Protein backbone atom coordinates (compact mmCIF):
# COMPACT_ATOMS: atom_id res chain seq x y z
CA UNK A 1 0.00 0.00 0.00
CA UNK A 2 0.84 3.96 -0.28
CA UNK A 3 0.94 6.40 -3.01
CA UNK A 4 3.98 9.06 -3.90
CA UNK A 5 3.35 11.89 -1.81
CA UNK A 6 6.09 14.13 -2.96
CA UNK A 7 5.50 16.08 -5.84
CA UNK A 8 1.87 15.47 -4.25
CA UNK A 9 -0.85 14.41 -6.83
CA UNK A 10 -4.04 15.13 -7.17
CA UNK A 11 -7.35 12.55 -6.85
CA UNK A 12 -9.99 11.37 -8.98
CA UNK A 13 -12.16 11.01 -6.12
CA UNK A 14 -10.26 11.49 -2.43
CA UNK A 15 -6.81 10.19 -1.12
CA UNK A 16 -6.56 6.30 -1.26
CA UNK A 17 -3.38 4.25 -0.79
CA UNK A 18 -5.47 1.28 -2.42
CA UNK A 19 -4.00 -0.98 -5.22
CA UNK A 20 -5.39 -0.61 -8.33
CA UNK A 21 -6.03 -4.22 -8.94
CA UNK A 22 -5.27 -7.53 -7.37
CA UNK A 23 -5.34 -10.19 -9.21
CA UNK A 24 -3.60 -13.94 -10.36
CA UNK A 25 -0.22 -14.01 -10.98
CA UNK A 26 -0.56 -13.62 -15.26
CA UNK A 27 2.06 -15.33 -15.39
CA UNK A 28 1.87 -19.51 -14.77
CA UNK A 29 4.12 -21.06 -12.20
CA UNK A 30 5.20 -22.28 -8.77
CA UNK A 31 4.13 -18.94 -7.11
CA UNK A 32 2.50 -20.13 -4.30
CA UNK A 33 5.67 -22.15 -2.90
CA UNK A 34 7.56 -19.61 -1.52
CA UNK A 35 6.95 -19.22 2.27
CA UNK A 36 8.88 -15.09 1.84
CA UNK A 37 9.71 -12.22 -0.30
CA UNK A 38 13.07 -14.26 -1.95
CA UNK A 39 11.35 -16.78 -3.41
CA UNK A 40 8.57 -14.80 -5.71
CA UNK A 41 11.17 -12.25 -6.54
CA UNK A 42 13.16 -15.41 -8.00
CA UNK A 43 10.13 -16.70 -9.43
CA UNK A 44 9.21 -13.51 -10.72
CA UNK A 45 12.57 -13.32 -12.19
CA UNK A 46 12.91 -16.48 -14.16
CA UNK A 47 9.17 -16.14 -14.99
CA UNK A 48 9.64 -12.20 -16.28
CA UNK A 49 12.41 -13.61 -18.78
CA UNK A 50 9.61 -16.92 -19.96
CA UNK A 51 7.00 -13.65 -20.78
CA UNK A 52 9.13 -11.05 -22.75
CA UNK A 53 9.35 -8.86 -19.57
CA UNK A 54 11.13 -5.36 -20.17
CA UNK A 55 10.01 -3.39 -17.24
CA UNK A 56 6.76 -2.55 -15.04
CA UNK A 57 4.93 -0.04 -17.53
CA UNK A 58 5.54 -2.10 -20.75
CA UNK A 59 3.52 -4.53 -18.60
CA UNK A 60 0.74 -2.26 -17.55
CA UNK A 61 0.00 -0.44 -19.77
CA UNK A 62 -2.21 -0.86 -22.48
CA UNK A 63 -3.52 -4.26 -20.57
CA UNK A 64 -6.82 -3.64 -18.58
CA UNK A 65 -5.68 -7.12 -16.13
CA UNK A 66 -4.17 -3.91 -14.64
CA UNK A 67 -6.72 -2.05 -14.40
CA UNK A 68 -7.45 1.80 -15.15
CA UNK A 69 -4.33 4.34 -16.00
CA UNK A 70 -3.48 6.56 -13.47
CA UNK A 71 -5.20 4.66 -10.76
CA UNK A 72 -6.89 7.24 -8.68
CA UNK A 73 -4.61 9.69 -9.24
CA UNK A 74 -5.74 12.67 -11.76
CA UNK A 75 -3.38 13.19 -14.82
CA UNK A 76 -5.65 15.96 -15.37
CA UNK A 77 -4.98 17.36 -11.69
CA UNK A 78 -3.08 21.26 -11.73
CA UNK A 79 0.65 20.77 -11.84
CA UNK A 80 3.14 21.05 -9.15
CA UNK A 81 6.93 21.88 -9.12
CA UNK A 82 8.36 18.66 -7.91
CA UNK A 83 11.30 18.25 -4.69
CA UNK A 84 14.61 20.30 -5.63
CA UNK A 85 16.79 17.17 -3.41
CA UNK A 86 16.78 14.65 -6.51
CA UNK A 87 14.17 12.87 -4.54
CA UNK A 88 10.87 11.48 -4.44
CA UNK A 89 8.51 10.58 -1.01
CA UNK A 90 6.38 7.76 -1.01
CA UNK A 91 3.05 8.46 1.49
CA UNK A 92 4.85 5.39 3.96
CA UNK A 93 6.92 2.39 4.24
CA UNK A 94 7.42 0.12 1.74
CA UNK A 95 6.17 -3.31 2.59
CA UNK A 96 5.74 -5.54 0.07
CA UNK A 97 8.06 -6.90 -2.27
CA UNK A 98 8.38 -6.25 -5.95
CA UNK A 99 9.86 -3.88 -8.83
CA UNK A 100 8.72 -0.56 -8.92
CA UNK A 101 9.99 2.43 -10.94
CA UNK A 102 9.47 6.06 -12.23
CA UNK A 103 8.93 7.61 -15.28
CA UNK A 104 8.98 11.30 -16.14
CA UNK A 105 7.02 11.31 -19.55
CA UNK A 106 9.13 8.82 -21.88
CA UNK A 107 12.23 8.49 -19.70
CA UNK A 108 12.87 5.73 -17.07
CA UNK A 109 14.50 7.50 -14.17
CA UNK A 110 14.55 5.21 -11.43
CA UNK A 111 14.35 1.56 -11.53
CA UNK A 112 14.20 -1.00 -8.88
CA UNK A 113 13.51 -4.81 -8.75
CA UNK A 114 12.64 -4.97 -5.07
CA UNK A 115 11.64 -1.25 -4.05
CA UNK A 116 11.15 -2.98 -0.75
CA UNK A 117 14.73 -3.54 0.24
CA UNK A 118 16.43 -0.98 -1.99
CA UNK A 119 14.00 2.54 -0.52
CA UNK A 120 12.60 1.54 3.08
CA UNK A 121 13.99 -0.83 6.09
CA UNK A 122 10.35 -2.88 5.20
CA UNK A 123 8.24 -1.25 7.88
CA UNK A 124 5.47 0.92 7.47
CA UNK A 125 6.49 3.23 9.75
CA UNK A 126 9.62 4.49 8.13
CA UNK A 127 9.26 6.81 5.20
CA UNK A 128 10.65 5.23 1.27
CA UNK A 129 12.35 7.82 0.09
CA UNK A 130 13.01 6.95 -4.14
CA UNK A 131 16.23 8.47 -4.87
CA UNK A 132 18.18 9.57 -6.91
CA UNK A 133 15.62 10.86 -9.18
CA UNK A 134 16.74 13.52 -11.82
CA UNK A 135 13.95 15.86 -12.87
CA UNK A 136 16.04 17.87 -15.08
CA UNK A 137 14.43 16.24 -18.34
CA UNK A 138 10.91 17.58 -17.14
CA UNK A 139 10.01 19.40 -20.32
CA UNK A 140 9.58 23.37 -20.53
CA UNK A 141 5.57 23.59 -20.41
CA UNK A 142 5.31 20.20 -18.18
CA UNK A 143 5.67 16.47 -17.74
CA UNK A 144 4.10 13.78 -16.32
CA UNK A 145 5.80 11.80 -13.70
CA UNK A 146 4.13 8.57 -13.70
CA UNK A 147 4.53 5.43 -10.89
CA UNK A 148 4.56 1.52 -11.19
CA UNK A 149 4.28 -0.62 -8.39
CA UNK A 150 3.88 -4.39 -8.82
CA UNK A 151 3.84 -5.89 -5.24
CA UNK A 152 3.97 -9.75 -5.13
CA UNK A 153 2.35 -11.08 -1.61
CA UNK A 154 1.51 -14.54 -0.86
CA UNK A 155 -1.73 -14.38 1.10
CA UNK A 156 -2.62 -17.14 3.70
CA UNK A 157 -0.52 -19.49 0.70
CA UNK A 158 -2.39 -17.30 -2.32
CA UNK A 159 -0.03 -15.27 -3.88
CA UNK A 160 -1.61 -12.16 -5.57
CA UNK A 161 -0.26 -9.33 -7.79
CA UNK A 162 -1.42 -6.03 -7.00
CA UNK A 163 -0.53 -3.17 -9.60
CA UNK A 164 -0.01 0.64 -7.50
CA UNK A 165 -0.48 3.55 -10.27
CA UNK A 166 -0.26 6.88 -9.79
CA UNK A 167 0.09 9.64 -12.30
CA UNK A 168 1.59 13.10 -11.10
CA UNK A 169 1.97 16.12 -13.51
CA UNK A 170 4.83 18.33 -12.86
CA UNK A 171 5.87 21.69 -13.86
CA UNK A 172 8.85 22.28 -16.20
CA UNK A 173 12.38 22.64 -13.72
CA UNK B 1 -6.33 2.74 -42.94
CA UNK B 2 -6.41 5.93 -44.58
CA UNK B 3 -5.46 9.67 -43.76
CA UNK B 4 -6.54 13.42 -44.48
CA UNK B 5 -5.63 14.01 -48.47
CA UNK B 6 -7.19 17.58 -48.47
CA UNK B 7 -5.77 19.76 -46.50
CA UNK B 8 -2.56 18.36 -47.65
CA UNK B 9 -0.12 16.97 -44.82
CA UNK B 10 3.89 16.96 -44.54
CA UNK B 11 5.20 13.34 -43.37
CA UNK B 12 8.00 12.80 -40.81
CA UNK B 13 8.96 10.32 -43.21
CA UNK B 14 6.86 9.22 -45.83
CA UNK B 15 3.37 8.80 -46.56
CA UNK B 16 1.85 6.26 -45.00
CA UNK B 17 -1.82 5.47 -44.35
CA UNK B 18 -1.02 3.21 -41.17
CA UNK B 19 -2.09 3.31 -38.03
CA UNK B 20 -0.26 4.51 -34.98
CA UNK B 21 -1.09 1.81 -33.01
CA UNK B 22 -2.91 -1.64 -32.45
CA UNK B 23 -4.20 -2.56 -29.20
CA UNK B 24 -6.15 -5.01 -27.42
CA UNK B 25 -9.35 -3.01 -26.19
CA UNK B 26 -9.14 -0.56 -23.54
CA UNK B 27 -12.56 -1.49 -21.80
CA UNK B 28 -13.07 -4.52 -20.75
CA UNK B 29 -16.22 -5.96 -22.65
CA UNK B 30 -18.11 -9.01 -24.69
CA UNK B 31 -16.30 -7.38 -27.95
CA UNK B 32 -15.55 -10.67 -29.46
CA UNK B 33 -19.33 -11.85 -28.88
CA UNK B 34 -21.33 -9.18 -30.44
CA UNK B 35 -22.15 -9.24 -34.54
CA UNK B 36 -20.72 -7.20 -37.17
CA UNK B 37 -19.44 -3.33 -37.19
CA UNK B 38 -23.27 -2.81 -35.10
CA UNK B 39 -22.20 -4.73 -32.79
CA UNK B 40 -18.70 -3.56 -32.35
CA UNK B 41 -20.89 0.20 -32.36
CA UNK B 42 -23.21 -0.60 -29.58
CA UNK B 43 -20.51 -2.48 -27.35
CA UNK B 44 -18.25 0.70 -27.56
CA UNK B 45 -21.10 3.39 -26.78
CA UNK B 46 -21.65 1.46 -23.83
CA UNK B 47 -18.98 0.88 -22.38
CA UNK B 48 -18.18 4.85 -23.38
CA UNK B 49 -20.69 5.16 -20.23
CA UNK B 50 -18.80 3.34 -17.82
CA UNK B 51 -15.06 4.29 -18.67
CA UNK B 52 -16.13 8.12 -18.36
CA UNK B 53 -15.84 8.57 -22.47
CA UNK B 54 -16.28 12.19 -23.71
CA UNK B 55 -14.13 12.51 -26.93
CA UNK B 56 -11.83 10.58 -28.90
CA UNK B 57 -9.04 13.33 -28.82
CA UNK B 58 -9.54 13.22 -24.46
CA UNK B 59 -8.94 10.05 -25.06
CA UNK B 60 -5.78 9.42 -26.99
CA UNK B 61 -3.99 12.94 -25.98
CA UNK B 62 -1.66 12.63 -23.10
CA UNK B 63 -1.56 8.31 -22.72
CA UNK B 64 1.21 7.17 -24.54
CA UNK B 65 -0.56 4.14 -25.10
CA UNK B 66 -2.57 5.21 -28.05
CA UNK B 67 1.17 6.62 -29.66
CA UNK B 68 2.66 9.37 -30.80
CA UNK B 69 1.42 12.75 -30.98
CA UNK B 70 0.23 13.13 -35.14
CA UNK B 71 1.00 9.56 -35.98
CA UNK B 72 3.54 9.82 -39.20
CA UNK B 73 2.49 13.65 -40.45
CA UNK B 74 4.70 16.35 -39.32
CA UNK B 75 3.29 19.57 -37.68
CA UNK B 76 6.43 21.43 -38.31
CA UNK B 77 5.43 20.25 -42.19
CA UNK B 78 4.20 22.45 -45.13
CA UNK B 79 1.34 25.14 -44.00
CA UNK B 80 -1.31 24.57 -46.38
CA UNK B 81 -4.83 26.68 -47.41
CA UNK B 82 -7.40 25.13 -46.18
CA UNK B 83 -10.51 24.15 -48.20
CA UNK B 84 -12.97 26.61 -50.06
CA UNK B 85 -15.44 23.76 -50.02
CA UNK B 86 -16.70 23.37 -46.32
CA UNK B 87 -15.39 19.63 -46.54
CA UNK B 88 -12.13 17.55 -45.50
CA UNK B 89 -11.29 14.92 -47.93
CA UNK B 90 -9.71 11.29 -46.72
CA UNK B 91 -7.10 9.71 -49.00
CA UNK B 92 -9.29 6.60 -49.93
CA UNK B 93 -13.06 4.86 -48.48
CA UNK B 94 -13.53 4.04 -44.85
CA UNK B 95 -13.93 0.35 -44.18
CA UNK B 96 -13.46 0.27 -40.39
CA UNK B 97 -16.31 1.26 -38.10
CA UNK B 98 -15.47 3.81 -34.85
CA UNK B 99 -15.73 7.29 -33.76
CA UNK B 100 -13.78 10.08 -35.69
CA UNK B 101 -13.37 14.31 -35.10
CA UNK B 102 -11.40 16.96 -36.94
CA UNK B 103 -9.93 19.77 -34.59
CA UNK B 104 -9.08 23.28 -35.44
CA UNK B 105 -6.33 24.14 -32.55
CA UNK B 106 -8.78 23.39 -29.37
CA UNK B 107 -11.70 23.99 -31.48
CA UNK B 108 -13.39 20.40 -32.33
CA UNK B 109 -14.93 21.18 -35.61
CA UNK B 110 -16.58 18.07 -36.67
CA UNK B 111 -17.12 14.42 -34.58
CA UNK B 112 -18.83 11.32 -35.28
CA UNK B 113 -19.37 7.99 -33.92
CA UNK B 114 -19.07 6.05 -36.61
CA UNK B 115 -16.99 8.12 -39.64
CA UNK B 116 -17.59 4.89 -41.63
CA UNK B 117 -21.42 5.00 -42.17
CA UNK B 118 -21.36 9.21 -42.23
CA UNK B 119 -18.78 9.80 -44.67
CA UNK B 120 -18.25 7.12 -47.14
CA UNK B 121 -19.95 3.76 -48.20
CA UNK B 122 -17.34 1.17 -46.01
CA UNK B 123 -15.62 0.62 -49.29
CA UNK B 124 -11.63 1.65 -50.23
CA UNK B 125 -12.59 3.20 -53.82
CA UNK B 126 -15.62 5.48 -52.59
CA UNK B 127 -13.48 8.30 -50.99
CA UNK B 128 -14.80 9.63 -48.16
CA UNK B 129 -16.08 13.33 -47.42
CA UNK B 130 -15.84 14.66 -43.88
CA UNK B 131 -18.76 17.79 -44.02
CA UNK B 132 -19.32 19.99 -42.71
CA UNK B 133 -16.15 21.61 -41.44
CA UNK B 134 -16.19 25.29 -40.74
CA UNK B 135 -12.30 26.24 -41.23
CA UNK B 136 -13.35 30.24 -40.84
CA UNK B 137 -12.04 29.81 -36.74
CA UNK B 138 -8.19 29.17 -38.01
CA UNK B 139 -6.17 32.02 -36.71
CA UNK B 140 -4.67 34.44 -38.56
CA UNK B 141 -1.23 33.39 -38.58
CA UNK B 142 -2.04 29.75 -38.90
CA UNK B 143 -3.72 26.85 -37.30
CA UNK B 144 -3.57 23.14 -36.74
CA UNK B 145 -5.58 20.40 -38.16
CA UNK B 146 -5.90 17.51 -36.27
CA UNK B 147 -7.82 14.45 -37.34
CA UNK B 148 -8.10 11.56 -34.62
CA UNK B 149 -9.94 8.17 -35.31
CA UNK B 150 -10.42 4.60 -33.46
CA UNK B 151 -10.88 2.02 -35.07
CA UNK B 152 -12.88 -0.64 -34.27
CA UNK B 153 -12.45 -4.46 -36.03
CA UNK B 154 -12.50 -7.91 -35.38
CA UNK B 155 -9.33 -9.69 -37.02
CA UNK B 156 -9.76 -13.45 -37.60
CA UNK B 157 -12.86 -13.03 -34.43
CA UNK B 158 -10.14 -11.05 -32.26
CA UNK B 159 -11.57 -7.36 -32.00
CA UNK B 160 -8.97 -4.44 -31.68
CA UNK B 161 -8.54 -0.88 -31.38
CA UNK B 162 -6.80 1.03 -33.80
CA UNK B 163 -5.41 4.69 -33.45
CA UNK B 164 -5.22 6.88 -36.61
CA UNK B 165 -4.17 10.73 -36.19
CA UNK B 166 -2.70 13.15 -38.18
CA UNK B 167 -1.89 16.67 -37.89
CA UNK B 168 -2.15 19.36 -40.70
CA UNK B 169 -0.56 22.81 -40.56
CA UNK B 170 -2.74 25.26 -41.89
CA UNK B 171 -2.31 29.28 -43.36
CA UNK B 172 -4.83 31.61 -42.04
CA UNK B 173 -7.48 33.42 -43.25
CU1 LIG C 1 -0.35 -3.25 0.78
CU1 LIG D 1 -7.19 -0.20 -41.94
Amino acid sequence: HGYIAKPEPSWKDKKTNDWVVEIEPQWKGGWDESKGDEGLLATFKELSAANNYKDVRSLMDGNPVYGEDCGFTDPKGKPVAPPTDGTATFSRGIVHAGPCEIWLDDKMVLQNDDCQSAYGDGTQETIAVFKPVDYSSCASGGCMLRFYWLALQRLDGKTVWQAYKNCIPLTGP
